[PDB]
């Protein structure tokens, strides 16, 4: 085939901006995919960006060459070499979209050409549940609704607020850092010992005082704390690992094969979380996740998107071998303003998702609802 | 003060598409910067971001509070941690414009209130000079101009076609070539030319090493991100196996990201883009922190006028400065589009030290205003 | 699809004796794989050791979940965890069967599945080619048919005729070896690409003494200088020496190679698609070694099946560096030709196969009389 | 002497399948060895390796220069260098024998050519005494037994249902399970009783150490394996973050192999296996060396009456020797078949050194013969 146009979506959709690109093709096969840049500040960047490329490296290529088209962008893009989440974010959309369009090519989902399946469904853990929660006594009530759903475990931020603003300066008074503990003990008061709690930190405070909270929860069986420090800072992730008591997890910020090498030499992780939207795509990602067991690690992708990046997502669940859990955030579909982008988006079913079964990706876009959100089209 | 609104510009000048960012404050007073993503594929995503962060960040604040306003853009922005060159060439544009305000509010170029100049000029080494020259021959012609012209030393991509190196791969012709272009370029410069040479990533490890060590003897001042920047544990490598002393930067941004530079002692230049590395005072850290180990700094500018311009107030107070790039050619360029009332002017390989409050410069808004791209007010 | 039977055959095609399976499915759809243990001291070992796989998890299994499987025959063999040359050429093999199953079900080369192909051929450097020479003039005077054929790189064996004793050479030997890289330079002109391989070399001392003195001659790279077990020894090595170092012919999975790379010390890796794990497997571990700006030189040494197959991998990792070729060993005595379709070569390079799968047909007739053991 | 044959047997007995090798003199001298694949997959790799072996480097050979022997399969097999298990196993079994001729030839044991012993009786811990059990309870009241058959020591698989873990995964409730299998063990076998816990590979590191951690107040002798043998990183930070000592080596193969895991410092005992490391002398070179790590061994013995008696002779050799493995429940098994004329038998958890020249172990032709798998003359 030859690559004939590409459409890309900057979305309003609740409280993200969901970035999505459409690759068109002679044969009228399409391709769909997801910039991680939902969510933060960047997303007309990401939009950008995704234009930049497909107007430099796709129109009337042949889709069938990813690994080629991949190394191309990387090799002269420029700032791919040492790339952040820009750059990696639009190469992600676009590989996204050509293994869309080659699975369609093959009549089979993504997952199959990866090496096949492992595993016909995933367990989730429940994220954005507790909604404006501020005090301990509101999170402790916010756990009811998705154990009631069925999620077995639960995830959320006790250093940040709904305005969600994480820390500032990488510090807290101590009246915060004590409602930041009493939230976590609420918790798990609320939701009896055998529920799995997550701990997002999404940076921390200085490492001093990272070191002290996570002793402190220590005692509340935490299952890992996520972002226990800055993602720059690998030296203060190997300190901290080794003087806390929990199972750190990383990844959300971290790009690449490249990128994940500096983690993986440091053995201060035994959870990786990378983004198929930011880390490079679905192949670039099972190619971490492989790096991965080779340090004795497990995965438990990042995923915060539309429909789109979570259906992406479970193929290659379906696919790794070192898989752990599945990241869903259920409330997001009541927010205000929501645009679904599948016509069949996953459905979970008591904390679980089945895996999608269609050609390719496996899904199938409504472009009456992200019409309205055209941002640029490449011909 | 107050912002008033940011404006966003996405040119198109010659071979390049710089982006510039404009503040306007309640006073009338405004403020220039430049993103260092003039070149390469990302452009439109620059611009983006500046304007991501614009209406995030910027309307209604003081803009004195410099600091806090940076600050603010890393914390809250999510991206900036670990973040790369689309995130810090937004803030880098911003806190440029930021000091320009500042400087223009007291009166005084921004290097005053960094500590004062340390120097009224630099020298400067030419960059571009050598057009489209492909074979050993029209490399050596091409060092004629750049001569005349005063500069003392040149840089240029032997290995590069500017298309680099595909897949870290190089035919065994193509690679005799490349040294073959830096014999005949030392051949036709004579031995009092300083001579640079960026291979923009390289090859891989071992044939990188065996490249540099085969152009050894041509007496080479530095050889420029000898391996991919992705890749640091190559770096040392190659450092303890060639005999030419290297340079990186261009492409590692921040202070957290020099640090794992230093950490290595594998560089003796850093060579740090204001556009990129987070802005100004961003830099001026940066720099500092250099010192420390040991190194100089070689400040990577390619961009338009502003951006040039801007990278001067650095270089007039920085105590690790080694040497200014240029590239003189760009101006010839069809479609060049020139930005400032009063663009840096060489004169006989010497930049003067700009001295009009803030950057120093002044925008021709006729120019860039056909290439208004967004605005946040 | 479900297995539904395996066969393994251990051959006698003339100097090797390679080791291929084939696994039968329910739907008349086949694939074929070698496991890379064609030379050297095991070759029934191998045999014996596809048997026991395929007796224990093949078998009724649907040969899509290739992950799956090699997850399993690792996770339960035992032996896989730590493991060496037999258990992993085992895997290897089978491995290489289910991708050839997978793209012939899906009627296109295995090379599209994993993400396209990045090159339509691939340059090889010339092995074997010296035949029997042991004096210098002897060497100079074999670098004259692979030139004609219109190879632009040679490798040999110096020290080999087989390997080094106990890590000790005399004096008369280390000159001759000295020697016959420098004729092997002289008779071949500067533009030729020399890779010595020295299979483990002496001890690290007389290593590194050899490797200077040589450095004169412009070597490409060269091969296994010390002990694939002692990497402590490579890494000294790498740094006193001015030649690239390769590695990798005795080096398993990405969990074997994670060792190599944290040395960085090595410029180029030799994975075995026959030993290293499979096609998938060195795939991962070729991803891996870009992480470390490193390139590939596979190493083949068996039937035409195993160099079909490898042409796969080099087809689509971006990576690549050269294919290693061996023509000299068709003319063998007693060589069996396996494939209905050998890799030709044409003035140094191989055009990329087209067939669905492995893209090789197997000649039954060739091999049956070979057939070593069936499963069902 | 002169080899004049080699014979490879490939048992059928019970729940194992024991890989045996018999070389014959032209003397009527000959030599029993087993290779150690007598579980897992892989037994007809390893007859098959035994195979090539034998008809490449012993037929025809003087016996007596095992040294030289075993160094010329090391050097020319080419899958010896940094070879695995059952390239070893191979050269195992074939040295076993080596030694047992030269102990024949000689008139004594094979430990008092290795300097004598020092030790008349080891006590060894009882494992596979768990049988079937899967519930707290059934462990529990599978202690009985072996506790009254004298044993002061007990090891088993609480990971385990054997098959081990599937891709270092395991539900919350299995490994809380894991951990009322160990607390019900201690419970009922009291205080007095060691306990060794096998996790054959563990989990990923984080959930491991957790695991390792919360049995820790159970009085855990050692674990076992708590990762991956791949995998040494893993294995030193593990050994930093649990409250238990570590034992390895059952995976772990040659002085070669060891030399990595004595450089980590990691644990305080190896888990050599005479039928997988090298040999009698290969496994006595390994302890040799781990002396000088402040190492004790508890030497891997799992496949028939051979291999267990021929590790009584290193055994009652090695200065740093810990405990004794067996497995009283094998001799039970349906189809179990005795290799020999006189097996080791326990006397209250203690085992009474062979005084038999060579292995001391005598071989009953009968019960091999019908598992002959090749022949070599």
């Amino acid at each position: 085939l030859k690559i004939t146009g590409v459409n890309i979506y900057l979305l309003k959709s609740g409280r993200l901006h969901p970035v999505l690109v459409e690759i068109s093709t002679d044969e009228g096969i399409t391709g769909a995919g997801e910039a991680g840049i939902a969510y933060g500040v960047g997303g007309t960047a990401a939009a950008g960006m995704i234009k930049d490329l497909s107007e430099r490296f796709l129109i009337g290529k042949d889709p069938s060459r990813i690994e080629e088209l991949w190394s191309t962008m990387y090799d002269h893009s420029f700032w791919a070499k040492n790339g952040g989440a820009i750059i990696f974010a639009g190469i992600s959309a676009i590989e996204q979209a050509l293994w869309d369009i080659k699975g369609k090519c093959l009549g089979v989902p993504v997952y199959e050409l990866f090496g096949g399946k492992i595993r016909d469904r995933v367990r989730a853990y429940a994220n954005g549940w507790y909604g404006a929660a501020d005090t301990p006594d509101e999170f402790a009530r916010a756990v009811e609704r998705p154990l009631k759903e069925g999620y077995g475990a639960l995830k959320f931020y006790p250093l940040a607020q709904r305005v969600l603003q994480h820390v500032t300066r990488r510090s807290m008074s101590a009246e915060a850092i004590e409602l930041a503990y009493r939230r976590v003990k609420a918790v798990r008061d609320a939701a009896g010992p055998e529920i799995e709690l997550m701990v997002d930190l999404s940076g921390g405070l200085t490492t001093d005082e990272t070191i002290r909270f996570c002793r402190k929860i220590g005692e509340l069986d935490i299952c890992f704390v996520e972002e226990p420090c800055d993602p720059f800072d690998n030296g203060a992730l190997k300190v901290i690992s080794e003087q806390i008591p929990l199972p750190i997890a990383v990844g959300e910020r971290v790009y690449t094969r490249f990128g994940f090498r500096k983690i993986f030499e440091l053995q201060a992780c035994g959870i990786i979380q990378p983004d198929i939207g930011t880390a490079g795509g679905l192949m670039e990602t099972k190619k971490i996740c492989a790096m991965a067991e080779a340090y004795n690690m497990r995965v438990a992708p990042h995923v915060c998107g539309s429909s789109l990046i979570e259906t992406a997502t479970l193929q290659l669940e379906a696919n790794i071998t070192n898989f752990m859990i599945h990241e869903h955030y259920p409330a997001f579909k009541a927010d205000d303003g929501y645009v679904e982008v599948l016509e069949n988006p996953p459905s979970i079913s008591s904390g679980y998702f089945e895996m999608p079964n269609g050609p390719g990706l496996g899904a199938v876009l409504i472009k009456r609802n992200i019409e309205p959100y055209l941002w640029a089209s490449c011909t």
